[PDB]
């Protein structure tokens, strides 16, 4: 019908035609038969995107100081399953969400158990994933309560907006890159009596995306020097930039909870039990795309850490641990995903709000 209070009637149940809204489209930096003939795949798309426009507008209605993270995700999750009409691998969340905190840029969601609570003064990146059919949408916002970060957000979402019209058939990804670190190191800020100069984290990256694929090899880099590739029509890509107060790198820190599927490992004969049952717990749940111990907890399963590490030693399963700059350091990151259709550009999770 029309949607309702807080969101619960599903995308296509508003769409009752199956015809989704368009992004935003771009001129490259008018309608071809070629991108007609892939009109089923762009609707995909929007599709997804409109679910995640529609459920971070929600998240930022009610996401305050004082919540536990695991609350956060829990709610937010909820709500994502319920707008992209989850139905098993035809539908429903492209990877877990992430809620990264402070000096942490990517890939931490709370475990079970975690305590950690929301403070007024933390920078917390919300990333996270809709697909329909296996197509992705890669977006992320970041929250602040204190306006003392205002300007290192600024300096993200220009850089990234940057990135994004750089972008282009035949632009090579090199070129993307120093554009992204000239405008992001163009801005200066103040926190507590401190200056910096804000830096893009240089080994932190965007990435082409394929069918169940969020990561499909190609890289797109946010400082100069990487490779001059370039990008090609009909590729989707997650255009994406970090900045930081701290050295401008991460590590890997912390425990972790993100693991997914190696996409070019085919099947594998397993005996041992506790080690079968998970790998079908995630063929059948998962496939190749990324998952947490929070959605293993879900479904039912217990005692499965030995059997997720059999999996991860064995090189069926890798594990994506928390990614954090040094100790006291402050990351920002904005994210969209971009279609590079024959006729033009679209920047399908564009919204009214970033
Ligand atoms: C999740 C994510 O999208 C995050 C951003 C991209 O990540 C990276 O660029 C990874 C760099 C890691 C560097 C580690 C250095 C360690 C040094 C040390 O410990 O000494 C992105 O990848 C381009 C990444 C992702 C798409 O690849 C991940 C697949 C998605 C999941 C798990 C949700
Ligand atoms: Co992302
Ligand atoms: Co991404």
């Amino acid at each position: 019908k029309v949607q309702t209070d807080p969101p619960s009637v599903p995308i296509c149940d508003l769409y009752p035609n199956g015809v989704f809204p368009k992004g935003q489209e771009c001129e490259y930096p008018e309608k071809k038969a070629l991108d007609q003939a892939s009109e089923e795949i762009w609707n995909d798309f929007r599709e997804a995107a409109e679910a995640h426009r529609q459920v971070r507008k929600y998240v930022m209605s009610w996401i305050k100081p004082g919540m536990t993270m695991i609350e956060i995700c829990e709610k937010l999750e909820d709500c994502s399953r319920k707008l992209i009409k989850e139905n098993g691998l035809n539908a429903g969340l492209a990877f877990p969400t992430g809620c990264s905190l402070n000096n942490c840029a990517a890939h931490y969601t709370p475990n079970a158990g975690d305590t950690t609570v929301l403070q007024y003064d933390d920078i917390c990146k919300i990333d996270f994933g809709t697909h329909i059919s296996g197509r992705i949408i890669d977006c992320a916002f970041t929250v602040t309560f204190n306006p003392k970060y205002d300007t290192l957000l600024k300096a993200v979402k220009d850089a990234t907006n940057t990135g994004i019209k750089c972008a282009g058939i035949d632009v090579r990804l090199c070129d993307v890159g120093e554009a992204i670190q000239e405008v992001m190191e163009s801005y200066e800020v103040e926190i507590d009596g401190k200056t910096y100069q804000v830096k893009p984290i240089r080994n932190l990256n965007g990435h082409s995306i394929g069918q169940y694929r969020i990561h499909a090899g190609k890289t797109v880099p946010i400082i100069k020097g990487g490779e001059a590739t370039r990008m090609e029509e009909g590729e989707v890509y997650a255009i994406e930039t970090f900045g930081s107060t701290g050295k401008g790198v991460v590590h890997d820190d912390m425990e972790c909870s993100h693991y997914m599927k190696n996409f070019d490992v085919g099947h594998v004969p397993i005996r041992l039990p506790r080690t079968k049952h998970l790998l079908n717990v995630i063929n059948e749940n998962f496939g190749t795309l990324a998952f947490c111990r929070r959605w293993l907890d879900r479904l039912g399963e217990s005692k499965y850490l030995m059997a997720l590490k059999n999996l991860c030693d064995l090189g069926i399963v890798d594990p994506y641990p928390p990614l954090c700059d040094i100790k006291g350091s402050y990351t920002a990151q904005f994210e969209h995903t971009i279609l590079l259709r024959p006729t033009c550009k679209e920047v399908v999770s564009r919204g009214d709000d970033y």
